[PDB]
């Protein structure tokens, strides 16, 4: 199991724009078009991404094209960031993919907020950080996945999406 197929599973494949859990205006595998509420916009940004007229309509490969991009640009958004590199860099290959999900699910900003559960995530302090991100809107707003990326966490392993 990787970063990709994890992402996979929590994200889920839409070949046709949708919502969000949010609301947003979201496609292919959890890449977000717009935080507006315009479907235009929407198809506005899509055309943009994949430089052809989508007409709200994408093909698989398109689809995973995005995702690429989404990935890397997530891990490099967590390279960059200061708050979360020194993180990243301390833990081990699971838990790093527990924290990428974080990202690209709520941006890197997001994910900074977790002051707290990183610090002790950042002191290998399994139990007490998985109960703090328990804490969160986060959890509230989508437990299951939540739940998911934060016994990986807690874990180690890829338990959690097997
Ligand atoms: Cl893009
Ligand atoms: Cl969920």
């Amino acid at each position: 199991m990787n970063i990709f197929e994890m992402l996979r599973i929590d994200e889920g494949l839409r070949l046709k724009i949708y919502k969000d859990t949010e609301g947003y205006y979201t496609i292919g595998i959890g890449h977000l078009l717009t935080k507006s509420p315009s479907l235009n916009a929407a198809k506005s940004e899509l055309d943009k991404a994949i430089g052809r007229n989508t007409n709200g309509v994408i093909t698989k490969d398109e689809a995973e094209k995005l995702f690429n991009q989404d990935v890397d640009a997530a891990v490099r958004g967590i390279l960059r960031n200061a708050k979360l590199k020194p993180m990243y860099d301390s833990l081990d290959a699971v838990r790093r993919a527990a924290l990428i999900n974080m990202v690209f699910q709520m941006g890197e900003t997001g994910v900074a907020g977790f002051t707290n559960s990183l610090r002790m995530l950042q002191q290998k302090r399994w139990d007490e950080a998985a109960v703090n991100l328990a804490k969160s809107r986060w959890y509230n707003q989508t437990p299951n996945r939540a739940k998911r990326v934060i016994t990986t966490f807690r874990t180690g392993t890829w338990d959690a999406y097997k």
